[PDB]
């Protein structure tokens, strides 16, 4: 059972959760946890909604090696990659790198695949590991040093279809985070300061915890431009005979994901999962006590497991004799589970069960014939109702200003701010040594320039250099 | 094309073969390679097969770290783990090893988790790869320095229940080859030595490769008994308060699975799919040196196809003579090619040639759904059957340690009456490496779970002590 409150110490509250809910198992390792079963099921959900969707644009999956070798690595990363120098006792002849991320190991064989218009788009994805030695304090599923991820990486003949794709790649991790997880997020483009520097935009969705009034970065989506084209000689010829560069793109998004749902939708007593991304949707609950008759209880629950089936809900029979009524509450409460049904012999003389909803504690009679019926409704009631309320905690988590005074008194707030700006270079540096400045007496820095811009009225200035402004950027702090 | 013939330049054939069907791609790091989706496609799919399966057991996925410390590994096989010693340039503490295998990472876990009878039985798996900087000669698929593969763990209350898990898993591992794959398996028990040594005992499921005559261990299922449940202290107290020690079982299979298959089916002109597994089913190829008038009935055709779960792609390629395009598809292995020209059209017809034996069809557009499924059906278990048939002549029932060169050098395994004293199987590895001089040792298989009959009376073939069982050997991987 969960005792730290939610609201008061978080990172207390988070630990409880996962360990309790038995999603997380702490490791020796620093910055590894052990994923158990009930966390692997969600990412199990994701992974095959993202990949169903990329599948329909034609990307497909492959297999490219967790090692590269140094000096193909080696053409502020560097301190963070893992390396393996031994066999055995053997030295090896070259040390070699456990994979940060696949750029150095897909893009040669790209040069190599691709000779013609014929050959492209080129559209790849894995699903796989990466280990970075990550500076920053680990936190389980957010900030890890191994983490699971897919990786996609795409190749066109023109910007137009490349960037193209960069958005609708962006569209599903919308899709992951909002229609899966129930975790409202904000499309936009990282600044200068912020984007990957092997690309040409980097476009994002961001999330915010209320509870630290940190942004987050949820997944990412890179148009590269030309530049790894340049650097691997990724070349093909057009209908016409000339030699031109690719116009690539890469997208990632982790096992993050999960924590950003189980600090969205949690509360004090643990876990609760979208029923979306729940394995178990309903768990039915047989009420036992000094035999009162046993046999008739768990007939009918079988038989509720059956129906609630053919209406391709997802349903659990918690039946097992060496726990009581009392324990299982308690357990799948603390597990998440949207929906428990209780069965008891009261119950079981008036043809109704009792359904008690796990995000508002609202309990239903419901009678046998209407169930399935009622139990989806529920469903989508749970999951439409906790993306709305983690919507409206968003949105009040953030201010509209108009100048630098506003600022530290905004995140004192434990609030983000959308604030008009220049767009300048030494300009985000400066306000990110500054904040940092006036905090210790940490750091602010852009999450992202929002696709949906609010009116920008003439002659409005950027609410830090005084210069005229260009469009609304977010900042935070961040994970 | 593919010009190296599989039965005369083996080796080149199976690179010329997973090269030129864009299935592999080299790489700098030896003993490792890119898998590109024409087979990464075939292991997606074996993987979505096995995975449903062991959920209907109540098998349950999970995610351990592929680090472990060097403490915890080191609680035979020390010279395949790879070993991190840096961050950037910073050392760390103390080594890490990249996972070669999972147990000393879960089994800690395990006798933490495990308290109480209620507790059990617990049934784990996880998708990953791991790392081993084996010694022999790298294979793509069959050996190779990473690999793919799931691993299963479990513990149980009782040694009949982790009994009766060991033997379900090894009749999935036989569905997968046999039924995804098309690859026939033997099931069986390891000897002594050659079984997991941590384990009470191991179950294997063996194939042939008749075109070097090498038996390879396809997959493996411990009954591990309660040694490992002593070693890391995976105890459960039962109904009477009483401690017990866990029963346990372990399994793994790999994308050594997808090289057996490649080798089984392939023929000269490359290799042969299984439809149940192949990326591609039915590849339509327009008869085209546009108007729209082919391509449209291509892309209806696709459509209609596509109704009825049949994986297509239509090759409207335009560089490429119709001819060049079906040598193209034959390397790659697609079972069925649809072409469609002028003349097809014009009759409201199709033709459709099956890559494994290259028989051709005529077929009405309404009729093609239908027959295409049924030729599919036929194709894949005549892989198998023919597979199957080769597979019996590959092995050649012996009564004397005189008849095994002979047997050997016609690449072929044996089947021999065997004491299964420990001493012998040493002694015969030695005496057939020794006359091979003259990778050549003998090593047992397994101990088919298939035992043909044993006369009474039966004599060892080597020590000519009383013969317990029939032992299957050869040469192998
Ligand atoms: N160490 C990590 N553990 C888990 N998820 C991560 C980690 N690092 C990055 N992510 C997520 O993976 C996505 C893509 O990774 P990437 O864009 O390479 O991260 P990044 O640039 O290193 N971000 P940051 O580490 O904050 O500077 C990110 O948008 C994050 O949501
Ligand atoms: N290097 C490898 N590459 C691919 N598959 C492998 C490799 N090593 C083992 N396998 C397969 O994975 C299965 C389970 O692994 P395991 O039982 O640990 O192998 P093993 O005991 O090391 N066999 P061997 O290496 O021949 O002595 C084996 O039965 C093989 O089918
Ligand atoms: O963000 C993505 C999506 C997946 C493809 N890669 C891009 C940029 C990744 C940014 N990134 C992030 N972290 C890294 C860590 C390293 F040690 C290293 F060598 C490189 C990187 C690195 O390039
Ligand atoms: O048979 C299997 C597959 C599923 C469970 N794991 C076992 C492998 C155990 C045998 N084995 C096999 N190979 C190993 C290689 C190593 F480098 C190492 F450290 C350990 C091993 C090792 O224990
Ligand atoms: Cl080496
Ligand atoms: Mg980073
Ligand atoms: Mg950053
Ligand atoms: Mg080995
Ligand atoms: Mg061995």
């Amino acid at each position: 059972m969960v005792t730290a409150k939610k609201d008061e110490n978080f990172s207390e509250w988070y630990t409880q959760a996962i360990v309790r809910s038995e999603m997380i198992e702490y490791y020796d390792i620093s910055g590894c946890y052990i994923m158990r079963p009930w966390a692997f099921h969600i990412w199990e959900k994701v992974q095959r909604f993202f990949d169903d969707e990329i599948k329909k644009m034609g990307v497909e999956n492959s297999y490219f090696p967790m090692f590269v070798s140094r000096h193909k690595l080696e053409k502020g990363f560097s301190p963070e990659v893992a390396w393996v120098t031994h066999y055995g006792d053997s030295p090896l002849p070259e040390k070699i790198a456990i994979r940060p991320t696949s750029e150095t190991i897909m893009y040669p064989a790209y040069a190599k695949w691709i000779r013609s218009h014929r050959d492209l788009p080129l559209k790849l994805n894995q699903w796989c590991s990466v280990v970075r030695w990550e500076f920053k304090q680990p936190t389980p599923f957010l900030r890890t040093r191994e983490f699971l991820w897919q990786e996609g990486h795409t190749a066109h003949a023109t910007e137009e279809e490349a960037w193209e794709l960069v958005l609708d790649i962006l569209e599903l991790y919308r899709r992951w985070y909002e229609e899966c997880l129930a975790v409202p997020v904000i499309k936009g483009e990282k600044s200068e300061g912020e984007k990957f520097a092997g690309g040409k935009k980097t476009t994002t969705v961001e999330a915010f915890i209320p509870e630290n009034g940190r942004g987050i970065q949820a997944a990412t989506s890179h148009l590269l431009g030309t530049n790894f084209a340049k650097m691997f000689e990724i070349e093909f010829e057009d209908e016409e005979g000339h030699k031109r560069l690719v116009h690539q793109t890469s997208w990632g998004c982790t096992t993050r994901s999960l924590g950003v749902m189980i600090m969205t939708h949690g509360d004090d007593k643990g876990l609760v999962i979208p029923p979306r991304v729940a394995s178990v949707q309903v768990v039915i609950i047989p009420i036992l006590f000094k035999d009162e008759n046993t046999g008739e209880i768990l007939g009918k629950c079988r038989e509720l497991k059956t129906m609630l089936e053919k209406a391709d809900i997802r349903v659990r029979i918690d039946d097992r004799s060496n726990y009581t009524p009392g324990w299982k509450y308690n357990h799948w409460e603390v597990k998440g589970v949207p929906l428990r049904l209780e069965l008891g012999p009261k119950d079981l003389a008036k043809g109704t069960a009792r359904v008690v909803r796990r995000d508002t504690g609202e309990a239903y009679q419901i009678s046998w014939a209407d169930l399935a019926p009622k139990l989806l409704e529920l469903m989508e009631g749970i999951q439409r109702s906790l993306f709305e309320k983690a919507k409206a905690r968003l949105h009040e988590g953030i201010e509209k200003i108009s100048t630098f005074d506003e600022v530290m008194p905004a995140l004192n707030r434990k609030h983000l701010v959308l604030a008009p700006w220049c767009e300048d270079p030494e300009s985000e540096e400066q306000i990110k040594k500054e904040t940092q400045k006036l905090s210790e007496i940490g750091a602010m820095k852009t999450l992202c320039i929002p696709f949906d811009q609010p009116p920008m009225p003439e002659g409005t200035k950027c609410f830090y250099t005084g210069k005229p402004a260009k469009r609304w950027t977010l900042w935070g702090r961040s994970y």
